[PDB]
């Protein structure tokens, strides 16, 4: 499934960087 949930537009851009970090784990996590 997809554990990480994308941030809203109001969420700080830093959240987007973390999302990419968590998304990277998804690929390695498979």
């Amino acid at each position: 499934p997809f554990p990480p949930t994308p941030p809203g537009e109001e969420a700080p851009v830093e959240d987007l960087i973390r999302f990419y970090n968590d998304l990277q784990q998804y690929l390695n996590v498979v």
